[PDB]
């Protein structure tokens, strides 16, 4: 059970209208960890509660918003040591333990998407990986023009278990980046529609606050009507079934071949090497452009 | 919840079955605050124990549910639903929305889970007891079991939003234009149950079904559930959900609406249904002759 007074990942505090929601793991680019979903859907409960306020912001500590997974559960399936069985290579694999694993990852991060009130997610810095999990699910992004967007695990060790980009980007767009594993500039994400603006990065914390502070004016009741509207079509494109079938692919690329050289390779020599790996011959490590 | 201290349903596995069994017999079963809290809690703890395969959700006493029955400082406190309530000044739906969309999540659950869930109704399902035992994989019925949605006659909506994707457009709307009941063995014919056991076999036809579904690898299930629910939701449930939530806090808002809350405070809640239902002269377990 999720304890107010001691979250591991994020913090949580209300200011007038405004239930911020902020990343607290930042010397690890708040990379995702189990207690992360769990707090972020105790949080988005809490906040759709509390009548004082009219809208979540979600934002990440540290030099970005949130880079991706990070490399009481005793006697389930979700327990260290089922789920370690499970990923070794030279037997046989459960499909459906590792699904009951990631589902409920993703289940949290739907939070954002399915939660009575209006989300905004901030984006500085970077926004890649399992970090684009949680931010397209939010009903408003906002980024720095100089942000880096995408899932760069494409290449190898993963597919987008949200199942969203289709949905956020439209057909060829989201093929253009799950094909690649290339990332956008926050400025791209603007004229893509997945962002609503992408100001400089100086100006991204003043026009944040400004976006919020113009629905935080708004009545509770008309900003729940207008989410449950426009939420109808888009759950009608089939999110769920995206979403369920985007999240058992994401178990396989973790156990192919190819999953477990990346995983070897990390083990060996650190996770950073093997992400250097993945990326550098594609010439976008790190913070590098990836020219789309 | 505190599955040491339950206040609405007990939780048992024996051998590869979660028995999740309302205890509130003396109330019908009725729904309260913490009923969608315990289900959706113990449906979870199933879905994560790997010597579960199947959930098999009844209640006690004469039938399964009868229907509708700390948040201090929310919009879910006793205090802002009670004034939500008022007639003679406005109301606000999504206050509303708030709370009864939450007990439907809870009752979802049944729905949305990793593994197979099994519903077995005995007696009478009715009213909010349809808003839990539509979300169930398999509806297994006593054939003389009464079930249906009567408050559509006054004060409610089926929140859950389910008849249409249960039974078909023609088929649900002779219930809702109604708040008339089927039997058992009609909901089997219509195919709302997957069986309708005579009274005396039900509970032995119920732990054949659920042996025969325990059998099974959990990976199988999982998997046959998964690809089952990607037609079943791609017919608009979570809309029908939706809109039948606001719905049903329209029908608690209404003239007639409250006319019926007035009745049921003069009279009792008891007599206030005997004067919905005695006009259509299908009051109690008598059935609707549909």
């Amino acid at each position: 059970p999720v304890d107010f007074d001691n979250l591991k990942t994020m913090t949580y505090e209300v200011t007038d209208r405004v239930a911020r929601i902020t990343f607290n793991r930042p010397e690890k680019g708040n990379a995702i960890v189990a207690d992360t979903p769990l707090e972020l859907s105790a949080l988005v409960e809490r906040a759709d509660l509390d009548p004082d306020v009219h809208v979540i912001l979600v934002s990440g500590r540290g030099e970005g918003f949130c880079a991706g997974f990070d490399l009481p559960y005793e006697g389930t399936v979700l327990s260290g040591k089922t789920q370690a069985l499970n990923h070794l290579p030279d037997e046989p694999w459960d499909p459906m333990v590792d699904y009951q694993m990631m589902s409920r990852f993703v289940r949290g991060f739907a939070s954002l998407m399915h939660c009575d009130k209006p989300t905004v997610v901030k984006i500085h810095g970077y926004c890649v990986a399992g970090g684009t999990d949680i931010a397209l699910h939010a009903d408003q992004v906002i980024a720095a023009a100089d942000a880096k967007i995408g899932y760069p695990p494409m290449r190898v060790w993963g597919v987008p278990a949200a199942g969203l980009w289709a949905h956020r980007l439209g057909d060829q767009r989201a093929k253009r980046l799950l094909f690649t594993g290339d990332c956008i500039t926050g400025a791209q994400a603007a004229e893509w529609g997945l962002a609503v603006e992408a100001p400089d990065p100086a100006d991204l914390d003043a026009r944040t606050e400004r976006l919020v502070e113009r629905i935080a004016a708004m009545p509770v009741n008309q900003l729940i009507m207008a989410k449950l509207a426009c939420n109808t079509a888009l759950l009608n494109q089939g999110v769920a079934t995206s979403q369920m079938v985007s999240t058992v692919f994401d178990g396989i690329a973790r156990h192919t071949p190819e999953g477990h050289a990346f995983v070897a390779t990390a083990r060996e020599h650190g996770f950073r090497e093997a992400v250097r790996r993945r990326d550098e011959p594609m010439g976008d490590h790190g913070r590098r452009a990836s020219d789309v």
